[PDB]
């Protein structure tokens, strides 16, 4: 893995449950059988959406956690674990969606103004999640829901491995910038979603707050605004993405815009930790979408990420760390294209995020964006997960592998692995002052023969007089590897003579000794 390390000792694989309730796609008895089968293939837990629209449908505090409790019972019956997602966002509701569970209709009546929803540059209204600007309604409703859910789930704390929160549309911390109704779907540039009167007013007050008066605002922006009402969000999103973002005004508006998401993160994290910590004592996480299109567009750089709220990922990740939430990146199986008209750079994106998350010490989890039907995609996921320190990977979705034994087998082999600590020892290494010894091998866990950034570093044991290291390998998998010397200048000097193997990697910790 990157810099000389191996796969994450805590790596675990999870399977995403279907969108519809179990009794609609199968029955409780078969479901438990499916869970034991998934468990057999390396899956540690089942992640599942518990819809707000289902749990507090009829009215304020009129809760219904019966489904969630019944689901948990079957998970306990199958000897599995579960990761519930408190889904405060809408399910489906489009042409031929596999679900349609809007957030409780009574919630929209809590306000007379337009503070609860989003309005795009072109006036498209979006109501699939509450606008993070309405922090008062969010603090009340989310706090109530999280606390009620914790109480209801208290008896099943033993099968709960982690809890996910929905930070926005599709369960991700972002703005609903890419939708068909707004004409911003892939691979198009997104649209800013801060055009409600409430949003305009907040931006205005935010600006006046940091500068004090319009005279100070005009000094900083180098503008000539006549009145405070002239303080508005981008009138032309395309022009703003082309060059407006570079201005002092552009930096300020983007700071406010992403800032709303950062504050939402800290709010929901605070409410969640208040509600779940004492009782469950499990990790809590949220998701960040993989907005890979328009990434490297020449004229509108990052034209889809910015409207979604992603301007500075480092500053964004800082919010996750302060809120004490683990991060889940939802796009691991794709590769970079970077060509017109999509300008899609999925892999570079993931690499950037992983690097940042790791520098900050944020536990990182991954997920595939679209259903995988080819082994090659599993291979791409393995490279990112095993070389960029991912603590876990969730497979979307259930039915894809549950009803396809072949795909299930390739998953078990490639991704449904159990990390195990082993000691690799190499004797007779002809090293010179400044020579470092590494090992690389066939599987993604060994860097796939890469000698540049993915090799695993060994260390000289002064006592035993040799090179060895505690490497984490996938248990019960056949591996092949060779040690190699890297000169002072970072170039490969030589390779071990005979190629080594471990068929398979032992389930128990031992050592593999070989001569140069
Ligand atoms: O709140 C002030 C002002 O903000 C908005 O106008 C922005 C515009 O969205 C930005 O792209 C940027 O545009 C400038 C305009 O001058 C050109 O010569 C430059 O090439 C662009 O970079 O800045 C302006 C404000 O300075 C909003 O559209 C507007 O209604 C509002 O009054
Ligand atoms: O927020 C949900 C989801 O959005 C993004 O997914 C992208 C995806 O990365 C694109 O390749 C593209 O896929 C479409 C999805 O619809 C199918 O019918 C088409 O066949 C695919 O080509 O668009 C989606 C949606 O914009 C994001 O990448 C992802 O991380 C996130 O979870
Ligand atoms: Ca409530």
């Amino acid at each position: 893995a990157v810099n000389g390390k191996g796969m994450n000792p805590d790596y675990k694989a999870y399977l995403m449950a279907p969108l519809k309730k179990i009794p609609e796609v199968t029955n409780w008895e078969t479901f438990e059988n499916d869970l034991r089968w998934a468990k057999q293939n390396g899956f540690y837990a089942i992640t599942v959406d518990f819809w707000w629209g289902d749990m507090e449908k009829n009215g304020d505090q009129q809760f219904d956690f019966s489904y969630a409790q019944r689901f948990a019972q079957s998970v306990k019956n199958a000897g599995m674990k579960m990761i519930p997602i408190i889904s405060t966002h809408q399910c489906g509701g489009n042409v031929g969606d596999d679900c349609n569970v809007p957030i409780p209709s009574w919630v929209w009546n809590q306000k007379s103004d337009d503070s609860l929803y989003f309005k795009s540059e072109t006036g498209t209204v979006n109501k699939e999640t509450l606008n993070p600007l309405a922090s008062d309604v969010i603090r009340k409703e989310y706090g109530e829901l999280y606390t009620a859910f914790a109480a209801a789930m208290k008896p099943y704390k033993d099968v709960i491995a982690k809890i996910y929160l929905s930070g926005g549309p599709a369960g991700e911390l972002r703005y609903p910038s890419y939708t068909t109704s707004d004409g911003t779907g892939y691979p198009s540039r997104g649209k800013f979603q801060a055009y409600t009167e409430f949003a305009k007013s907040k931006f205005r007050l935010w600006v006046l707050n940091k500068y004090g008066s319009l005279n100070e605002v005009n000094k900083a922006w180098g503008t000539k605004l006549i009145s405070e009402l002239a303080i508005l969000p981008p009138s032309d999103g395309e022009q703003f993405l082309m060059n407006g973002y570079l201005s002092m005004y552009g930096k300020d508006y983007l700071e406010w815009y992403q800032g709303i998401l950062e504050n939402h993160t800290k709010l929901i994290g605070e409410l969640a930790h208040n509600a779940f910590d004492t009782t469950f004592q499990v990790p809590i996480g949220a998701k960040i979408a993989g907005v890979h299109w328009q990434y490297n567009n020449p004229t509108i750089p990052h034209g889809a990420e910015k409207p979604a709220g992603y301007n500075d990922y480092s500053h964004l990740l800082d919010a996750f760390k302060s809120a004490k939430l683990d991060v889940t990146f939802t796009c691991l199986e794709m590769t970079d294209k970077g060509s017109y008209p999509e300008y899609s750079m999925p892999k570079t994106l993931v690499q950037n995020i992983a690097t940042l998350a790791n520098e900050k010490g944020i536990v990182l989890n991954g997920e595939n964006a679209l259903s995988i039907g080819n082994e090659e995609e599993y291979k791409r996921v393995a490279e990112m997960a095993f070389n960029y320190n991912f603590a876990g990977f969730t497979l979307l979705r259930y039915q894809d592998v549950m009803y396809n034994n072949s795909l299930m087998g390739k998953f078990k082999d490639l991704l449904g692995v159990t990390p195990v600590m082993q000691t690799i020892v190499v004797k007779n290494v002809p090293t010179t002052i400044g020579d470092t010894v590494y090992i690389t091998g066939n599987r993604a866990e060994l860097g796939s023969w890469d000698t540049k950034q993915y090799p695993i570093q060994l260390y000289y044991d002064s006592h035993s007089n040799d090179w060895r290291g505690n490497v984490v390998l996938p248990a019960e998998r056949n591996i092949e590897f060779k040690a190699f010397i890297k000169s002072k200048d970072g170039t490969v000097k030589s390779w071990q003579t005979i190629q080594q193997s471990w068929n398979p990697v032992p389930l128990k910790t031992t050592s593999h000794t070989s001569s140069w």
